[PDB]
């Protein structure tokens, strides 16, 4: 007998199955078929305090190894999640988590505080999007580890819940060291989901000479088969380095196996990106198949009982 | 019609624009005489230290069906040998060749080039400076860490009296493009930039036996090959448009001619090839120049400059 059960913030998840913030979570009709889904929890798309537009388009390419965006966070904006979160989503079906993108220390501010109540009386969670613009000249906040640790400060001081943080990829030991050491400052940082995209990758079609996608001259956040042993790696770096937190996987999930392999390297919950941007919500349904199938064959029952566990050499 | 591969940079003439990437069958003398009688356009020995050099534990390498991971550690024959190689034994007349250096401090770097001075004037060899690099413990790799790559770059510019190249590793934010460029631009002797070693720190997990697949640092390593070519395509043409004064170099996911055409559509000048080489050998520059030639028949050009850097936007 098997079980895909989660436990973990004082909630109960059927599986670690959820979307990626950004992916089929904008409108109302894609949160309902987020919660309608297989899926074990879902998060809403990443807010800035009022609607935003986003960048022109194309801003999209799906891609034989996976995708390439440039989105630029277009959302419905803070009170519509809010209002969604406080009065429409079905907690009995599953939790609730909330992305939230400000685009300065004040937005992210003003937007907590008004996040407070309905966490308190709701349960809805947020993920603080810590992979998103900075100021002119500087690089996004959590590759700037002092915007980073304003930032964390700010949400501590007025936020009074629990929450995660959702990062980039780092690339360097001394860079996860540091960002760990960060985090590690924050009780109130419960969980680190990881990662974001690749940070501008540049894809080029030889049959037309030119980028695929027109904001930022073509450059854009990779995700799918591109950046899986990156997001193995920064699941794995930062759940050595944090073990007072749990770690969230995002990053180049298909199958079954790909989501075993974020569970062995420490993943909590599992969020899936380009995958279910190509296959609409029914992959959840694939994806926890195809999970007890892998664990069937290994002889595992619980996601317990190998999280974490990758064998070093 | 007549179509060329020809590329001249540097006061030379190479006759294609396929050479090894650094750390890729360049360590032994066996090594460098098989890329030497290759079809390639140059070649660049192993990365060197003032010693030689065991590098890491093995598995330290592990070819993948999307490129490939490692975390070698520098092995390497030392300075002197690369030296004597360059100095006494290459044949500059096949073509022309760059030395890799990868010194763990800039004394380290400082005293090598020094020695290295007299054989670029002597025989032309060009030096191609490694600063995508192990720093001092607590710090990021080199040219992660802005300050020490800008000494670094003083340091050599003061003792070494000509042109060289830097390897450099890949950035993901304009911020760091910015930055990074800022500091390649103040040191003209920088003519070109190698754009990219590996992306860093990957972590590959065997499903099946639900472990790691290199020994070293818990399995963490550098990747190369499918995996890295948008990164590397980013790279080159991020500092093509902001180092107009300098050439690029291409390293990063090529296999194929039409792979190559893109490194040259982004901005390269020479394009180098790591995991393929590693898992064909040197007769993949038969291969790839006669790609890139059929790949520029079929668009109809004859030269690379007719398209170097020419990546259209939207
Ligand atoms: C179209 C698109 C929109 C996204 N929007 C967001 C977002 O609003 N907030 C966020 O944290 N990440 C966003 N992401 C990043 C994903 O959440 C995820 O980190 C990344 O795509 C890697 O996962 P994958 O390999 O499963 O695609 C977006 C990704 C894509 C492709
Ligand atoms: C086994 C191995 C050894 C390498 N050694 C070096 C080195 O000594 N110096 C260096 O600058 N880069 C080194 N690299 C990085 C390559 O030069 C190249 O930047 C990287 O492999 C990406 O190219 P690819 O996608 O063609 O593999 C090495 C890569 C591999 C796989
Ligand atoms: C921190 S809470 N918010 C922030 C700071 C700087 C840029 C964007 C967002
Ligand atoms: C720069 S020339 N060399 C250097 C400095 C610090 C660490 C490694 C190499």
């Amino acid at each position: 007998s098997m079980s895909l059960q989660v436990n973990l913030l004082n909630n109960t998840f059927a599986n670690p199955f959820m979307n990626a913030a950004g992916v089929m979570c904008t409108t109302t009709e894609e949160l309902v078929a987020m919660t309608e889904s297989a899926s074990g929890s879902l998060v809403s798309k990443s807010c800035t305090p009022a609607l935003r537009e986003g960048n022109p388009t194309p801003r999209y390419q799906a891609l034989p190894l996976g995708s390439i965006n440039s989105m630029g966070l277009p959302n419905n904006g803070f009170d519509f999640y809010l209002a969604y979160a406080a009065e429409q989503h079905d907690y009995g079906k599953k939790p609730l988590f909330l992305s939230m993108s400000g685009l300065s220390m004040r937005e992210n501010v003003e937007m907590c505080k008004r996040l407070a109540a309905v966490a308190t009386e709701k349960g809805v969670i947020l993920e603080l999007n810590l992979s998103c613009p900075n100021v002119p000249g500087k690089p996004q906040v959590a590759y700037d580890f002092d915007a980073m640790r304003q930032c964390l400060t700010a949400v501590s001081e007025v936020y009074p819940h629990s929450f995660g943080v959702k990062m980039p990829p780092y690339f360097d030991f001394a860079h996860f060291d540091a960002a760990a050491e960060i985090l590690n400052e924050f009780p109130k940082v419960q969980f680190i989901t990881c990662i974001n995209s690749i940070g501008n990758g540049l894809v080029i079609d030889a049959e037309t000479e030119s980028v695929v996608i027109k904001p930022k001259q073509g450059f854009g956040g990779l995700g799918g088969r591109y950046v899986l042993p990156t997001a193995l790696a920064n699941i794995n770096a930062f759940y050595r380095r944090c073990p007072g937190k749990l770690i969230f996987g995002c990053g180049g999930v298909y199958t079954g196996e790909d989501a075993f392999l974020h569970v062995l390297a420490g993943a909590s919950m599992v969020q899936v990106g380009t995958a279910l941007q190509e296959e609409g919500p029914s992959i959840f349904e694939r994806l926890t198949s195809e999970l007890l199938g892998v664990m069937a064959k290994k002889r595992y029952q619980t996601l317990d009982e190998f999280r974490g566990k990758v064998r070093t050499l």
